[PDB]
């Protein structure tokens, strides 16, 4: 197993992770080296296929050029995964379309025939014993796991031996409640892998852990002190949002409703779906407009996202904003993910202004409804610093980047690479 800890039943939770030593907030309760993992295929270029080293002069593999290296080391170490898309990749070219998922299945199916044996990835839980919640699927999840199926037989059948289509479903929905995104320091993402002692951890909305990535291995941290017999709970979501919407995701991805502090207290839900102090105070059915207005165009953006133009994208988020404005304060959670999405639209167009604009807006109610450590506010202060750095307003920067710092000592570590990078950005400007 893993020191200091273990593999336990927990009530109404299946199998958890159990504490067997006290951990202090910062301390790394464990690692684990990536069981199978895909570089995303938008980072190309940006990161070594192997190791994820992000560097500058990465060698491209001559027969595909479409994936890149550090060295020959890593193309080397690399070919057992790569070899499953190579030579398909030139011959289906234009065509070549399969899923990050069905990119990562693929992998995990080598993996299996190479190494039948546990890895040190499985100390605590194996990935032939994963969760699938297979009794629990809907039409649209069988459909989408068939559409998954039809796509690894399309694109991976020249060194892949399959098991029945019964096996592939489990494995597929095993892949859906396990998997993981790697995210870099902007939580951008990076690509999917498979962590399975991580895996073992269950969720809660005010957990005591997080989960970083120092190239392709897992670090767990401390975020809460930690005592002998306590539950390590990370948390599987956007910690933003109020507790039905939570919910309303844990149901969807995980087949779970979390009962935590948070969602049994509900604290959070006011502040975060805050209400414009008017003279007229709007009307329960009238919030109730609004948030169900704020979730649709939260869908119709996600959507919009994949066809309209940098304008248009611009467009629904100042139109929603200006309509939601009536009912809800900027510090409201659906004002702010509009805000974030408009920022994210300014920082693909380089209008670094525009950017810089939505984020100061973000960065204080961010804080107050995100936990103590929080990825996602230490990704905010980075982006933020960065930005005033970019614009020559380097005392803001430097003030910013040391925020995203005091962050990531606790949930990277103190020694992170991520972390040399941005006090070597500070000590170059
Ligand atoms: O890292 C992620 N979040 C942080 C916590 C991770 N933790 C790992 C262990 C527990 C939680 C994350 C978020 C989104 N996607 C994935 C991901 C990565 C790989 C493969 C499939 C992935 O999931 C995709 C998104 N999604 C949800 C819809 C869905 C759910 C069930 C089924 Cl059976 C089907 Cl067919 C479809 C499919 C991972
Ligand atoms: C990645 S697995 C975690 C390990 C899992 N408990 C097991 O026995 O394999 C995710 C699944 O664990 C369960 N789970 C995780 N957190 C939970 C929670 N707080 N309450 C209830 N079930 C939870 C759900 O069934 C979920 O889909
Ligand atoms: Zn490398
Ligand atoms: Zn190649
Ligand atoms: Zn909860």
């Amino acid at each position: 197993g893993l020191g200091g800890l273990e593999r336990f039943c927990s009530p109404g939770k299946g199998r958890g992770l159990r504490a067997l030593q006290p951990f202090q907030v910062g301390d790394l309760l464990f690692s684990c080296p990536a069981y199978a993992y895909v570089l995303t295929v938008n980072e190309r270029g940006n990161h070594c296929e192997y190791c994820f080293t992000r560097k500058e002069g990465l060698s491209k593999c001559g027969r595909c050029k479409q994936a890149f290296y550090c060295n020959v080391e890593c193309q080397k170490e690399d070919w057992p995964m790569h070899k499953l898309e190579c030579s398909p990749m030139v011959v289906f070219g234009e065509n070549w379309n399969p899923s990050e998922t069905v990119r990562l299945t693929a992998r995990i199916l080598a993996k299996q025939k190479i190494h039948p044996e546990r890895t040190p990835s499985e100390k605590l839980l194996a990935v032939k014993e994963f969760e699938s919640h297979l009794d629990k699927l809907d039409n649209e999840k069988k459909d989408l796991i068939q559409s998954d199926i039809a796509a690894l037989h399309h694109f991976y059948s020249k060194h892949l031996e399959f098991p029945d289509n019964d096996s592939l479903v489990v494995l597929f929905a095993q892949v859906n409640c396990n998997g993981f995104t790697i995210e870099d320091e902007e939580l951008s993402h990076l690509g999917s892998a498979i962590f399975p002692d991580v895996a073992l951890m269950n969720h809660s909305c005010c957990p005591n852990v997080i989960v970083t990535y120092k190239g392709t291995l897992a670090e767990v941290r401390a975020v809460q002190e930690i005592k002998p017999g306590e539950e390590v709970f990370t948390s599987y979501i956007d910690l933003l949002y109020p507790t039905e919407d939570r919910n309303d995701r844990l149901r969807d991805s995980y087949f779970f409703t979390c009962e935590c502090q948070e969602c049994t207290t509900k604290d959070k839900d006011k502040a975060k779906v805050e209400i414009r102090k008017l003279s007229d105070p709007p009307k329960a059915e009238a919030i109730r407009d609004m948030v169900r207005y704020a979730r649709n165009v939260i869908e119709e953006f996600r959507r919009a996202k994949h066809y309209k133009s940098p304008s248009e994208l611009l467009e629904i988020c100042e139109l929603s904003q200006e309509k939601m404005s009536s009912v809800f304060e900027d510090s409201n959670v659906y004002m702010l993910h509009m805000m974030y999405q408009a920022m994210g639209v300014c920082l693909y167009m380089q209008d670094w202004e525009g950017a810089l604009q939505y984020g100061q807006k973000i960065i204080k109610p961010y804080s107050k409804h995100y936990p103590l450590y929080s990825l996602n506010v230490a990704s905010m202060w980075l982006k933020l610093g960065r930005l005033y750095m970019g614009l020559e307003h380097k005392a803001a920067g430097e003030k910013a980047l040391k925020k995203a710092i005091a962050i990531m000592e606790v949930a990277h570590g103190k020694d992170h690479p991520y972390i040399s990078e941005i006090k070597q950005e500070i000590e170059s400007h």
